């Protein structure tokens, strides 16, 4: 039966054995096959096992030979294989789609299981008699070839037969024809075997897919899947919920990685059930939950269903987008399905699967009648599958014999082929893989291991393999931890487990184990005489937390010191024991190994803990200093002296000042040591050093032996070669560098001196010079440069320059003071007490309690004062706070901290304890809702609270908010506190600082508000606060203005309900709460007032106004009255921005009275505050109720009083009498009238010692003005030497032996694009960004398009692109900087730049999904940035006449941090512009998200409200918005500029908008004249009219009349080009040949380009185009004074890209 090659096959035995193939499972590997599991009419269920593709053999004998069997001899055997494959792969190829004749024998190979069949001769088969043993080898094997020979004697070898044959298809090699026989099996009873032998029954192939239909990219038949809700977010999810099936959509990672239960089995339909087909449109399909094997059938829901062959089950998908072409579908394509049984589109359904249990992911879904939507395919890996499938049958393998191994001595081929497992899955292991590491434990293979109740240690090695990043599992070896010292006498295997752990697993792992290791150390110190075991243990010493275990140990090794054996004399025989040892001996000299090694780690395993160390480090003794043995020594000598607690004497302007001088140096170190992780970065800034070239007296005293140790490693460094002897003398001078680092650091002093040491180590880190095994071997250099880059770095950084700041005092102005916060070093002596503070316990009674008392105060007494630079050692006493707190007496040291005047910059290194400080908000909340770390992490709280937008963005709460929301809420939902001391409120409402308002910005607040525990209702009552906490709490979770949810949120719950309660009984239980009850019940009223404010927009929206209709008013009129109300008139305030929500979206929906009069009442009823803050907030009353006019004249009869009382708030005095207390008064009135001719245009659409400290101040801002200003340029300079850079290394370091002097950029270049890694870029990357602009420079500052495509010849456009995109994160507040830099060098050659796309487009999908970002940097700078300065603008200075300007003072500087992020998004535009060229460039590409709308809607978003002439005024009269205009208009205008057809269509219509803007601007051009209003003359006119021309450069029909229409265009291009004509071209007092502008007459001229231009077609422009087109009126004579003297005609067009387009009017008017 014939099928090409390729094809997919069953096939099937009859006869007396009549049955088809079946799998082993993954683990058993096993041919046979159940006759009771189905027919051939009736095909069995577990049918993936028996297909499989037409397998032509492939040649190769290399694997055999290779397989037989310096490597050489062997390396070229595998080599062979491997190409084997190759040409059996490119030869198998070419053997696809191949009908294979009989007799034309083909290959077997087993799809499911991926294995080619195969044939075992001289191995007997088991079961027959004395048959050859038939089983799977993936590889494969000769026998694997099975002879075509046919079965019936129709068909014969050599012919391809036919479609479902018998044929005797035989192994030549096996000699048998293909044996079935009866016998069956015992373990899987199922089955009955599978081997050849000349034997007599008879298979007929059973197709399945074809040959042809092995086409991939389309989703096959059976081709895997993945059920994405995408809307839902959710790819559906069935659990057998209440061990039943559930079928329920999961709880929403679009691609990410799903549990297995996410993919789903495939099944098309086909006349036989066992070939299928290729998928296609109108095909119907079916699929099955292939985990459970029941497949989840629509009591009209998705739900599961036991067996496939019921039709209810079935479901058609009509494909999302028609297709063009065939039918055919393509795999993970998305497509709509109606359940065709239930010939009904299903619908999420809202509800939920498992819903008892709090806050449940399992959810209903199902079957829907009606049509409105699509869900997207995703194919998945078949090599996923596999890997599953193996980890399964491993699994069953695992348990089964688990319960052999228990039950049992299981029998000992069982062992062969378990262990056979064992390893296997070891080598399942085989470094980057996480998924691996989940599907075991994930597929009962963790599990079924540690059942199945060293030789112990092959499972172990498996196990400790996965052990990274891993909490939950290691708590289950508690006990199991004993065996390792039983295990130990076994095998040193269950030592790595301790310490993946120790090193990954810290902390957790600290808390079991106790005294417990005093036995297997007692036991392993018994036990391990060599004591190595031990010794991974003492390695595994780390953290703090550890040293005390340790110690104790120390006291029983105190009983243990006895080694029958000699360290000693002291000096001479030590010396002699390291002369024998020098001696290579074996045996003898073998032993004292240990000693050394077992010395050094448990050492240095003290931390910052010596005395008992420095008590135990006696004798500095270094002279045989060995391995850093001498070295930890003078450290933890070192530890006995001069914590070096940090550095920082100074701050103020100075630091910049210098940090200017050191120049790149700076970066070339901090990007050696702080990035080039690759060596090769670091070294060639050690390129740049080799240019560079020009307890005190008795720690001194081993200092000495240090100095020389030193000059010492430099003439072993003569030695080039650090060949392994600079694995010693590397490791040795390491340790001596950190510490000599540190040695320098705790022992420096301030004369020449340790500097002049400094001199010497220049010399130092110069003589200090300076694949495959290589790397292994390099990650000492590495190392070797962060301590040699640290020592470079932390005597380079902040050591490098200290005296020149105040050396150079001499004096200024006044006479000459050469250097030939008040007392800071009493606060620096009390600080320096700081230190000393550091160094204490509990234990010293005496001291503990007495003295130190509480320097919180100088602390408390300093904090206003501008922050000592040592706050990082000052952050040093807060540190070990860490530990506890039961003596109460913490709080009052621990407050002064409290006590701080910079929090952000603070509060970016408080963050440090967001995982311990998330702890002391999780212990701190476990007690609140000793006391100083409820209270500190409160305080905590509100300090990082209180602070910049990216900072509420830092709580970045996935780790943890639900957990401290949720574990907060776990304990502080039931627990609240009374008024008035209460604080749940409080470290959890400082967090929801999102903007201190409103409604934005907290998108987080969803899923940690969703996952909870409510709060409290009905009868009876609960404790005060945080009920009140809770209301204004939920405001700012749900108040995203942006999504449906909150609206079912200020209502899900409350609801509208919520009303009936704040009517009554609140007071009840604030009076029971307490003694200022009246407090937690105005806050109540405040509570119950304000389910308006918070998304406000998003509480109304598709329908949330209508629900409560009639209801909600009504009741307002009950609340409506109150007094005292200082607090509750903060619930007037918040009852009148409550009240101030009341009528604005109620455009429809009004049938009741009397609103109007009740605050009318209120407001003048009002005693107590100045009415500025209630006549702003009556006063906004007034405008908005004054502002609706016909719809509030429906309301009520008359609102007269509200003329009155508008003109009295409008009126007033100075505060309303002479309080005196404002200055930008023009800002005032100025605003508050164009707001009033804002106003005015809503009416009708109705419906001895001091001196030191200030002289100083002084001379540093003159010489600081001075010094700093002129210094950069020259530094920009010398910058512009590395641009020199290819001719650099040519220069001195010409490089001989061909040695690579030109071209170091390139290389650099690619190196930083890896260097950002680093979370932190800092001045770094922006360091970069100057130098570019600098490089434009060459060409400027001072050919450059040959250095802007230089860089992008040597690595160029291609490695800044890849880069632009973390700017989101590093980069924000540079980005822009970036920008900038990048569009100068590259534009003016888009040549180069077309080669960057050009690269670009190649990673077409690496390319698609990233082009959505920038639009929305621009749409998210677009929509909210037209909103924020632009209306506040709109309300424009001064709208009164004219003939104390009072023009607000500092308007500027605001406006410029306005437009920061609109600078962003308009410098955007500038390079937009300026790299645009060819069409496929213009074209966006195929991309994810690439609307060029969103430039129409941003453009159209300042513009927003500007139907007429133009009148944001103020925000058009506003002056940022032009320039960003303008080259919006450019980078526009040269995107029109191709004149796409689709593109001119797609403008004005996508934004529907900004396109008809457009053309109302020119038609009222400017109110305000000046140089303000020429601008606006030229950049209205010149950037309307090249963008105008380019969009209007075509001819359709369809892109002119969305323009037209917006005009009154004959009438206001006619009258707007005499009055612009007009305007225009009385003056003639203009500069002559402007080659700059021409403003009102060659855009004038553009106007009557314009209009010439659109007579190409149509009617109404021969309607404006007869006044032109004829007349001897004047103004139509003026305009024939253009007709004439403008061109008023079209040039001669031969058609560009394919014979195409007609014309266009080209400037020649004289």
């Amino acid at each position: 039966s014939f099928l090409h090659i390729g094809d997919i096959c069953s096939l099937y035995a009859e006869g007396s054995t009549n049955g088809f193939i079946s799998t082993l499972g993954l683990v058993d590997d096993r041919c046979v096959v159940q006759p009771e599991a189905g027919d051939l009419n009736n095909p069995p269920k577990k049918f993936r096992d028996c297909l499989f593709k037409l397998c032509p053999m492939n040649r190769y004998s290399a694997q055999k030979q290779f397989w037989k069997a310096d490597a050489v001899l062997l390396n070229k055997l595998h080599h062979a294989a491997d190409l084997e494959k190759k040409q059996n792969e490119t030869e198998n190829r070419k053997l696809l789609g191949t009908v294979i004749q009989y007799g034309n024998v083909i290959q077997l190979l087993h799809l499911k299981s991926n294995k080619y069949l195969t044939v075992n001769k001289r191995l007997p088969a088991l079961l027959e008699k004395n048959a050859m043993r038939v089983t799977l080898d993936e590889a494969g094997n000769e026998g694997s070839w099975f002879y075509i020979q046919p079965f019936y004697k129709l068909r014969s070898i050599g012919d391809s037969v036919v479609i479902g044959d018998k044929v005797v298809l035989n192994p030549v090699n096996a000699g048998q024809p293909l044996h079935a026989s009866s016998h069956q099996l015992v373990d899987n009873p199922g089955c009955n075997e599978v081997n050849s032998v000349n034997c007599n029954t008879s298979w007929k192939i059973v197709l399945f897919m074809k040959w042809s239909d092995n086409k991939d990219d389309i989703l096959k038949g059976g081709d895997v899947v993945r059920l994405f809700h995408a809307e839902q977010e959710k790819f559906l999810t069935c659990d057998e919920h209440r061990k039943k099936q559930h079928v329920f959509l999961r709880t929403t990672s679009a691609t990410s990685a799903t549990s297995s239960k996410a993919l789903w089995e495939v099944e098309v339909v086909q006349h036989d059930p066992c070939r299928g087909g290729a998928g296609y449109w109108n095909s119907l399909f079916r699929f099955k939950h292939l985990a459970t094997g029941h497949y989840l059938a629509a009591v009209y829901s998705l739900v599961s269903v036991p067996e496939g062959n019921d039709i209810s089950s079935i479901f058609e998908l009509d494909p999302t987008t028609l297709r063009g072409g065939d039918s055919l579908v393509p795999r993970n394509s998305y497509v709509r399905l109606r359940h065709l049984c239930t010939n009904t589109w299903v619908h999420s359904t809202n509800i939920p699967i498992d819903k008892e249990e709090e806050k449940p992911v399992m959810l209903k879904i199902g079957t829907s009648p009606l049509k409105e939507e699509a869900f997207a395919i995703v194919p998945v890996s078949p090599a996923e599958v596999r890997d599953l499938d193996f980890a399964n049958d491993a699994s069953k393998v695992l348990g089964s014999i688990a319960g052999k191994l228990e039950k049992g001595t299981i029998t000992q081929n069982e062992r062969r082929s378990v262990t056979k497992l064992l390893e296997d899955l070891v080598y399942f292991v085989t470094k980057p893989n996480r998924e691996r590491q989940k599907l075991m434990r994930e597929q009962n293979i963790l599990k079924q291991i540690f059942k199945l109740l060293h030789i112990c240690r092959l499972c172990y090695r498996v196990l400790r393999h996965s052990q990274q990043d891993y909490r939950k599992n290691q708590e289950y070896i508690a006990k199991q931890f004993g065996f390792m010292q039983k295990q130990i006498g076994y095998d040193v295997l269950a030592e790595d487990t301790i310490t993946a752990l120790l090193h990954n697993n810290r902390k957790l792992l600290e808390k079991h184990i106790t005294a417990a290791e005093i036995d297997t150390f007692v036991s392993l110190v018994r036990k391990n005489r060599e004591p190595r075991f031990l010794d991974y243990l003492s390695d595994l010493c780390v953290s703090m937390n550890k040293s005390i275990p340790v110690t104790q140990e120390l006291i029983c090794k105190a009983v243990l010191n006895p080694t029958n054996a000699d360290i000693l004399i002291e000096t001479k025989l030590v010396l002699s024991r390291f002369e024998f040892e020098g001696v290579s001996t074996g045996e003898n000299a073998l032993e004292a190994g240990e000693d050394e090694e077992e010395v050094w780690l448990f050492w240095r395993d003290s931390n910052k803990e010596i005395r008992s160390k420095s008590v135990r480090e006696l004798a500095q003794d270094a002279k045989e200093g060995q391995k850093e043995d001498r070295d930890i020594l003078s450290y933890y000598r070192y530890q006995l002296n001069l914590f070096a607690r940090m550095c920082l004497d100074r701050q103020y302007l100075a630091i910049n000042e210098i940090s200017g001088q050191l120049d790149v140096d700076l970066i070339l170190r901090c990007m050696s040591d702080e990035n080039l992780p690759y060596d090769l970065r670091a070294s060639f800034c050690r390129l740049m050093l080799h240019m560079h070239v020009d307890s005190k007296d008795e720690i001194k005293e081993r200092f000495a032996q240090t100095m020389e140790f030193v000059e010492e490693y430099l003439r072993d460094v003569v030695c080039q070669r650090f060949p392994f002897s600079d694995k010693e003398k590397n490791k040795l001078t390491f340790e001596v560098v950190n510490l000599a680092r540190n040695l320098i650091y705790f022992g420096f002093y301030n004369f020449s001196d340790l500097l002049r040491l400094t001199k010497i180590l220049l010399a130092i880190l110069d003589c200090v010079h300076v694949p495959e095994k290589e790397d292994i071997m390099v990650m000492d250099t590495k190392l070797k440069i962060i301590e040699i880059l640290q020592f470079i770095l932390n005597v380079r950084l902040d050591y490098r320059i200290s005296c020149l700041l105040c050396i150079f005092k001499r004096e200024f102005d006044e006479s000459n003071s050469q250097s030939s916060g008040a007392l800071d070093f009493e606060h620096i002596e009390e600080q320096a007490e700081g230190i000393f503070g550091g160094s204490e316990e509990n234990t010293p009674l005496d001291l503990d309690d007495h003295g130190g008392r509480t320097f919180l105060r100088v602390l408390l007494h300093l904090t206003m004062h501008d922050y000592p630079p040592l706050v990082s050692g000052a952050l040093q006493l807060l540190f070990r706070h860490f530990s506890q707190r039961q003596e109460v007496l913490q709080a009052f040291k621990q407050v002064q901290l409290l006590v701080t005047s910079q929090d952000v910059d603070n509060y970016k290194q408080i963050k440090q304890d967001l995982d311990q400080l998330r702890s002391i908000v999780e212990k701190s909340e476990l007690w609140v809702y000793v006391k100083e770390i409820l209270i500190r992490l409160s305080k905590l709280c509100v300090q990082e609270s209180a602070s910049v937008r990216k900072s509420r963005k830092q709580q970045q709460r996935l780790l943890r908010n639900m957990g401290a929301h949720a574990v907060v809420l776990e304990l502080l939902q039931i627990p609240y506190e009374k008024a008035e001391d209460t604080k749940m409120q409080e470290i959890m409402r400082l967090a929801h600082e999102f903007l201190q308002n409103f409604c934005a910005g907290n998108q987080q607040n969803q899923a940690l508000l969703h996952k909870h525990i409510n709060l409290f209702l009905n009868p009876g009552i609960l404790e005060a606060v945080t009920m009140q906490h809770i209301f204004m709490n939920n405001f700012q979770l749900c108040s995203e203005i942006n999504e449906r949810v909150v609206q079912h949120f200020v209502h899900c719950i409350e609801t509208h309900g919520r009303n009936v309660q704040y009517i009554k009984f609140l007071q009840t239980i604030v009076k029971a709460e307490g003694k200022f009850i009246k407090k937690c019940q105005d806050m109540v009223m405040a509570e119950l007032v304000n389910s308006g404010e918070d998304v406000l927009v998003f509480y109304n929206d598709r329908a949330s106004f209508q629900t409560l209709i009639q209801m909600m008013r009504s009741e307002r009129d009950r609340m409506d009255e109150n007094s005292p109300l200082m607090y509750h008139i903060h619930l007037v305030e918040l009852l009148a921005v409550c009240t101030e929500g009341k009528n604005v979206y109620t455009e429809i929906k009004c049938n009741s009275l009397l609103p109007l009069d009740d605050i009318v009442r209120v407001v003048t009823h009002e005693d107590c505050i100045p009415e500025v803050k209630i006549a702003y907030i009556n006063f906004l009353n007034h405008c908005y109720v004054d502002t609706e006019v016909e719809m509030k004249e429906i309301y009520t009869s008359n609102h007269m009083w509200k003329l009155f009382e508008n003109f009295l708030v409008d009126i007033c005095r100075a505060c309303n009498n002479t309080s005196d207390r404002k200055h930008a008064d023009s800002i005032l009135e100025k605003y508050v009238t164009e707001i009033v001719m804002s106003i005015v245009t809503t009416f009708f659409s109705s419906p001895s010692r001091d001196y030191r400290n200030i002289i100083e101040r002084l001379q540093d801002i003159v010489s600081a003005l001075e010094d700093r200003l002129r210094p950069l340029v020259q530094a920009e300079l010398s910058v512009l030497v590395d641009v020199l850079h290819r001719p650099e290394l040519l220069f001195p370091e010409n490089t001989d032996a061909r040695r690579k002097c030109e071209s170091g950029g390139f290389i650099c270049k690619l190196i930083k694009h890896t260097k950002q890694l680093l979370e932190e870029n800092e001045e770094k990357l922006c360091i970069k960004v100057l130098q570019t602009l600098r490089e434009m420079m060459t060409k400027d500052r001072g050919m450059s398009l040959a250095e802007v495509q230089c860089h992008l010849d040597k690595e160029g456009a291609s490695n800044l692109v890849i880069d632009l995109i973390m700017n989101a994160s590093s980069d924000r507040v540079f980005h822009e900087s970036i920008l900038l830099a990048i569009a100068l060098l590259e534009g003016g050659n888009t040549t180069i730049q077309h080669s960057f796309f050009c690269r670009l487009t190649e990673d077409k999908k690496s390319e698609k999904f990233f082009k959505v970002f920038y639009d929305r940097m621009k749409v998210a700078q677009q929509e909210i940035k037209a909103t924020v300065t632009v209306n506040t603008s709109d309300l424009g200075n001064k709208k009164k006449d004219d003939e104390k300007a009072k023009d607000d003072l500092e308007m500027s500087a605001v406006i410029t941090i306005m437009q920061p992020i609109l600078r962003f998004l308009q410098l955007l535009c500038e390079n937009h512009n300026r790299d645009l060229q060819n069409f496929l460039r213009c074209q966006n590409n195929k991309t994810n998200y690439n609307l060029v709308c969103e430039t129409l809607q941003f453009l159209d978003c300042i513009c927003g409200s500007t139907t007429g002439g133009l009148g944001l005024l103020g925000l058009y009269i506003n002056e940022k918005n032009v320039a960003l205009i303008n080259q919006t208009l450019e980078s526009l205008t040269e995107y029109c500029q191709g004149p796409c057809h689709e593109n001119q269509n797609c403008i004005a219509t996508h934004e529907s908008n900004g396109i008809d803007i457009i053309t109302a601007l020119i038609l009222n051009d400017i109110n305000p004249l000046g140089k303000k209003r020429m601008d606006l003359v030229l950049e209205l006119k010149n950037n309307a009219s090249k963008l105008l021309l380019a969009i209007m450069e075509s001819r359709h029909d369809s892109e002119n009349a969305e323009r037209i229409l917006y005009n009154m265009r004959p009438k206001e291009l006619v009258e707007v080009i005499k009055k612009a004509y007009m305007q225009g071209e009385v003056e003639f007092e203009d500069g002559e040949n402007g080659e700059d502008g021409a403003a009102s007459p060659r855009n004038v001229g553009h106007n009557i380009y314009i209009l010439a231009h659109q007579l190409a077609r149509h009617n109404k422009e021969l309607q404006t185009m007869l006044k032109p087109g004829g007349q001897v009126d004047g103004d139509e004579a003026l305009e024939f004074y253009a007709k004439h003297t403008a061109q008023i005609e079209i040039v001669r067009l031969d058609r560009t890209m394919e014979q195409i387009v007609f014309p266009v009017p080209s400037i020649c008017e004289f």
